[PDB]
């Protein structure tokens, strides 16, 4: 096949992304997994005074590949709005709907070169792309795997099985894994119980990202 | 009929149902909808050394209308662990597994007595109560309607919309209401421009608490 596409959202804004995303590369690439991290829609960025946007640190993991790379072939729909991409788009860009069938064109072209193709999204599942799409059906148009990266406080429950009856009725592969962050041992004794009891209840495991790169490697890579 | 029964749910803990909860049972008290505020399963509690829990707030405003009323009256399954209901009861209390039949009886005898019961759950939706049954699952067992509280932060949207494809997969009546804070005016330029687009293309619109006392005091009461 040409590379896979493993699409990376989360239960919301904040829950680690961009930090699991890069994660997750770096391992595939130590594996000989040649792996490009790609932020096709970012808001709440200015570039001509930051460079550390989710776009902006990809590009430095990507350029370990390939120095060629530039802002702008991994990131294509920049906004300043912190906000959804919708209203953002609607606010600075009324003229330009965010194009998907464009994006994945764009994402698609890459898994001629690339073992497996990262696509982070933005926000969570729901979040509107335009009027028509939000992230999921982005996701589901390129086709992608997905990899839904979960917050580790109190409430993770709720939100992962939010996803999961989200997930579980749509037509995709996916794995739910929680960014469980250094310093946080209240998640062992709070939330781990359950996952643990669901997990012997259910066909699709949550996993823990951290516990999980060689797991995650292997589901992005597998079938078709 | 016998009185109503209104069950407050949120997007997840801390989102404001306690808060909504009072105000709204207090705006119905004020029209002379007889109303009683109830908890029945309540974690995170240590009712010997703290008297400011969801059921002793609940408690307080109770008592303007029976001054009998006692804690064991409105909450019946309370649990020291600051986690999901059914953790809390495999922990503390093994052999006595959360008995939704015995809550529904209890909390249905108040529909002799009051216009309006209103039941908050605990965390979101999909918080587990027994290893069969969520918040939402009782909610449905107990035939009440749905109010579900979202938080007013960035991230709303997804959280929102992730609940109302659940909410509308079950057969309930249920309203999102967004608890709109003091002191916040992102909302309307981040968040709001959304839920307006949201509601000319919905049948079910999402609306902000603050704005919706009345028009939710008529949800809760309308029809059987
Ligand atoms: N495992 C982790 N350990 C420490 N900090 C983390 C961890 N995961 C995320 N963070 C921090 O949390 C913030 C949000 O993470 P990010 O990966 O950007 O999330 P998202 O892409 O979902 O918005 C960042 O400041 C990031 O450095
Ligand atoms: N509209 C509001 N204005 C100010 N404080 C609020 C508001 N809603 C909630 N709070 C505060 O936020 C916290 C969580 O609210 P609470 O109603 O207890 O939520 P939940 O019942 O969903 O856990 C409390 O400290 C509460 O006083
Ligand atoms: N204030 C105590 C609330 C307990 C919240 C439980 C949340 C479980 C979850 O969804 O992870
Ligand atoms: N860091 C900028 C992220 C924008 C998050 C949009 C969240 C929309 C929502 O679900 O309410
Ligand atoms: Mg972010
Ligand atoms: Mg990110
Ligand atoms: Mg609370
Ligand atoms: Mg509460």
């Amino acid at each position: 096949f040409q590379g896979h596409m493993l699409f990376i959202s989360a239960t919301n804004t904040n829950a680690g992304k961009t930090t699991c995303a890069r994660l997750l590369a770096q391992y595939c690439n130590a594996c000989g997994v040649k792996t490009i991290l790609l932020k096709p829609i970012e808001t709440g960025v200015n570039d001509a005074i930051n460079h550390s946007s989710d776009a902006h640190l990809f590009l430095q993991d990507n350029r370990l590949l390939d120095r060629s790379l530039t802002l702008k072939d991994i990131s294509f729909y920049r906004y300043h709005k912190v906000s959804a991409p919708l209203i953002a788009q609607q606010e600075e860009d009324p003229n330009a709907p965010i194009d998907t069938d464009n994006l994945t064109q764009r994402l698609h072209n890459f898994t001629k070169t690339y073992d497996l193709v990262i696509v982070e999204g933005a926000g969570g599942l729901c979040v509107p792309i335009t009027l028509e799409e939000n992230m999921l059906d982005f996701a589901l148009k390129l086709k992608a795997k997905m990899l839904l990266i979960s917050h580790d406080n109190l409430g993770l429950i709720n939100d992962c099985l939010l996803n999961d009856f989200l997930l579980k009725s749509h037509q995709l592969d996916y794995k739910i894994a929680i960014n469980l962050k250094g310093n946080n041992t209240a998640f062992h004794s709070i939330s781990l119980p359950y996952i643990e009891l669901f997990n012997t209840r259910s066909n699709n495991p949550i996993v823990i990202f951290q516990q999980s790169l060689k797991v995650l490697m292997s589901f992005a890579l597998k079938g078709s």
